[PDB]
């Protein structure tokens, strides 16, 4: 299934719930600029290898485009286009002055040296310099890409630009020593926690002493469980990893679980906790369920058996549309995927603002601003949810597309 057509059909379904002109829909169905470049690097053996690089700028009506760079051997142009289109709505739903962008290189970085990786980053910057900038396109870390590559890319951009502007702001996710921002590591989990708290407030239930189950125990899952336990005061009763999962009705300590995961390679066989399966964790009777793992964990097969009141989609699309219908009929409030995990891009926006201004904030200021942004975005989505009597995902899509459409109309791009 083409990832581009899928995004287009998603956009058409969103447009079905709102009044949008056909010309605007056709404009939004096509990326405004796609750049495909050859990335030649010198290998350690002395030969010269050429890679394929992409940089798709879907739409920049609201401002400079934003999006990460992927280094995956299976990366395709359609994937970049779909992810840029997705990023447009992600930055629109949280009200950032940003557009949609995405980049990628068809490369297997598992078999590249550090010097070869640096050469790849610098050559990619040299290839795509003409379409990126602090006010044109801001790349970001993504799968198989880390802040080290961001530092290399920023250095190359600064070298090419001859320091004629804010070279720090050309890219986000940089190391703290060079234009980095505080709060980047726990951005996604913090945004998810804020959305969960706002959802609980909307449903009129307090989270003090409640039960939360988290699927996937990576950076997002671990920090979600932790931040829940401290800030929200909830009782983490179950966590899981690809290998397996564990359950304990008396609660779990996220630090100890992470220590055991980092020692034995998995969260399995934790003391005082019985080993369970991922599906058993999904169907556990809790108050908040936060899948932070591979996608399509909630489908038509198991959607009816879910007992959680709040499902926070920390990961990317862990629920299939039939499962959305089943859960909405069940009365379970869902937080849309690109609204729950919008903390990372918000924190990225904050880093760009700090770089542009030349003044850097503390952890408390970043946390407070992220709280405001997430609270406002969630309440807007929930108000659309109740007013239009549609699904939460549908409301988030309506809000994002409405913002982009208004920006497009104000510029005069579309006359209707
Ligand atoms: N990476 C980011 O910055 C952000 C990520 N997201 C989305 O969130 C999710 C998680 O992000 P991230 O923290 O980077 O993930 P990680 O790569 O850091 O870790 C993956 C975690 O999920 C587990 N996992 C992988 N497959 C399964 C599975 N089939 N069943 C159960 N657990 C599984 C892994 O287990 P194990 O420890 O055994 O490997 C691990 O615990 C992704 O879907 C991602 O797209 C969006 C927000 C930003
Ligand atoms: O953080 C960014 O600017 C983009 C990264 C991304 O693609 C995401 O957060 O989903």
């Amino acid at each position: 299934i083409d990832p581009f057509e899928m995004a287009v059909k998603q956009l058409e379904r969103a447009a079905q719930y709102m009044d949008i002109s056909e010309e605007a829909l056709e404009w939004l169905k096509k990326p405004m600029r796609i750049v495909e470049v050859s990335v030649p690097i010198e290998m350690d053996d002395g030969s010269v290898k050429v890679f394929t690089g992409f940089r798709v700028q879907h739409n920049w009506a609201r401002g400079p485009t934003k999006g990460g760079i992927r280094w995956h051997p299976a990366e395709t142009l359609s994937t970049v286009k779909a992810l840029a289109t997705w990023m447009t709505w992600k930055v629109a739903v949280v009200d950032l002055p940003y557009g949609g962008g995405k980049g990628g290189i068809i490369v297997n970085p598992k078999e590249l040296s550090e010097r070869e990786q640096e050469r790849l980053a610098r050559a990619y910057i040299r290839a795509v310099y003409d379409v990126i900038g602090p006010w044109t396109d801001i790349p970001a870390p993504d799968v198989y890409t880390n802040p080290k590559i961001m530092g290399w890319m920023m250095d190359e951009y600064e070298t090419i630009m001859r320091r004629k502007g804010p070279a720090f702001g050309v890219i986000t996710g940089k190391p703290l020593s060079i234009g980095g921002s505080l709060g980047r590591g726990t951005a996604t989990a913090q945004g998810a926690i804020f959305t969960i708290r706002e959802a609980a407030k909307a449903l009129g239930i307090d989270l003090k002493g409640k039960k939360i189950a988290v699927q996937g125990y990576g950076n997002a899952g671990y920090y979600t469980a932790k931040l829940a336990k401290e800030q929200l005061g909830m009782t983490v009763v179950a966590v899981s990893d690809s290998r397996g999962g564990i359950y304990n009705p008396d609660g779990l300590d996220p630090d100890e679980v992470l220590k055991w995961k980092r020692e034995h390679g998995s969260v399995k066989d934790f003391p005082g906790a019985t080993n369970i399966t991922n599906e058993e964790l999904l169907e556990l009777e809790v108050d908040v369920l936060a899948p932070a793992a591979i996608e399509e964990v909630i489908t038509e097969k198991n959607a009816d058996n879910i007992k959680a009141k709040i499902v926070a989609e920390v990961a990317n699309g862990p629920v299939t549309p039939e499962a959305d219908d089943i859960l909405r009929e069940k009365g379970i409030l869902q937080i849309p995927d690109f609204l729950c995990n919008a903390g990372g891009v918000t924190v990225s926006y904050f880093e760009w603002v700090q770089n542009i201004n030349g003044y850097y904030w503390t952890e408390e200021e970043v946390r407070e601003k992220l709280d405001k942004k997430m609270t406002k975005a969630f309440w807007e989505v929930y108000n659309t949810h109740k007013d239009k009597n549609i699904h939460m995902r549908d409301a988030a899509y309506v809000v994002a597309v409405s913002r982009v459409y208004q920006a497009m109309k104000d510029r005069g791009w579309v006359k209707k």
